[PDB]
């Protein structure tokens, strides 16, 4: 068996990455199953095989207690650790040798909260784990939105102890043009030059990521297909 | 002379208590701070606030009339703020304080991370100097890859939200006073580098960068204990200088 965890900030493209992820990997021959460990997403566009919704109402969170949609977000993830046992039952009665896991919406929730730690070392014990970000195009436009989405995705590692791919997710939002700044950004180290005002300590973090990064965030399009080939192919070699 | 404070942090790390002792703080030294509360889904406030976003967006109007659930209800009462922005400075102006205390949505995620954040952050404090204030978990820095990740975090919301950052180490009532001075040492002395296991380059050179640059350890603040505000405000004020 193999978990691929799908991280990212609220929008950037995880849930709809799943299903075309599925598809995918459906076409090219090989059994994947989907857990969903979002209680409160409202539509779904995939069919997955395991649903939190079926183990925390968040709505019977909001009037049994009398809390807010905040406060039931927050009470409803952390009751998913209660319900870890039957996850981890329905787990062994799926037979796939590849398991997508899609978090909830807000990474926050999932990364910062010990409710994350707990229940992805705990489904993914006895089998090969490998997690994904997503760095939303969008947020990326901006050389300093998209530092501080790399300053993310390695706060995210030290909490989710995992090797993690980088996604650049919904790359259909971008021209050509806009990707090759982007990549010319990180790969040459030319968004020192459009950087702005900056603190020594913030300009040195800046420069150890350009210096010690290995490649670039592989550039995927959901809606396109575009990159699943390129993500997978990193799947594996991290998976071995 | 209006200085505006944003507090930041993880959900629970205890932004809403803290602008509570923040402001008693101030006020015990005859300082007259407001309070803007731009969270719409708290449920009860432990303050007064003089700008309330729940007067001006509805989180439970927005739930039924859009059909959705409580996830996208709360990111779009969030955004809805900004179509309240012409109201909310008008009832700002109408303070006149010297320190006016920002408290955030509950997960930082969706203020610092979505567009609302950096436009209602910029556009309420326009003609005043403002400084953001970031909260270290104190139970989620017992654990030094946790601490770390912290590190990372406030220095990525620090690209996004545009203003200077002060670090403060909230709850910090629920350490011991050795704990403290562990979590102390492994930053101050790079000790850290020990307690890390094997981790891939990348999150070393990461790890060395923030010990061997970072210019001070995060203020230990409890708002339980009322203790560090005294260090809290010398340090907003010297940032605000
Ligand atoms: N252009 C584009 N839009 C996308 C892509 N993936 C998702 N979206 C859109 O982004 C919005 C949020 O995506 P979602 O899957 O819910 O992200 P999540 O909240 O992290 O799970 C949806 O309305 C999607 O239509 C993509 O690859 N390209
Ligand atoms: N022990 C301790 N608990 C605190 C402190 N400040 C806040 N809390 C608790 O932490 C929880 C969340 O605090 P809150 O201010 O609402 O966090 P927020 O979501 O960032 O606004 C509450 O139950 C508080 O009682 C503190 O200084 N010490
Ligand atoms: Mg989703
Ligand atoms: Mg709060």
């Amino acid at each position: 068996s193999y978990f691929i965890f799908v991280l990212g900030t609220a929008g950037s493209g995880k849930t709809t990455l799943v299903k075309a992820l599925q598809d995918y990997l459906l076409n090219n021959e090989l059994d994947t199953a989907i857990i969903n460990l979002d209680p409160a997403v409202e539509v779904l566009p995939y069919k997955p095989d395991i649903d939190a919704r079926e183990y925390v109402d968040v709505y019977d969170v909001m009037n049994k207690y009398e809390l807010g949609p905040n406060s039931s977000l927050v009470i409803s993830v952390d009751l998913l650790l209660t319900k870890a046992k039957e996850l981890k039952e329905d787990l062994n009665q799926l037979q796939a040798n590849y398991v997508l896991v899609d978090t909830p919406g807000q990474i926050e929730l999932f990364a910062y909260r010990d409710t994350g730690k707990i229940l992805s070392s705990f489904i993914s014990e006895g089998s090969k784990s490998v997690s994904v970000f997503l760095f939303d195009s969008y947020l990326s436009k901006d050389p300093k939105s998209f530092l501080s989405l790399f300053l993310l995705s390695s706060s995210i590692k030290f909490r989710i102890d995992m090797p993690q791919i980088s996604v650049l997710s919904k790359v259909d939002l971008l021209s050509s043009s806009e990707l090759e700044r982007m990549r010319s950004w990180i790969e040459d180290g030319s968004i020192i030059d459009e950087l702005g005002s900056i603190d020594e300590y913030s300009f040195e973090l800046v420069k150890t990521i350009v210096e010690n990064l290995e490649s670039f965030p592989i550039p995927v399009s959901s809606t396109n297909f575009s990159g699943l080939d390129q993500l997978y192919a990193e799947v594996q070699k991290v998976l071995a």
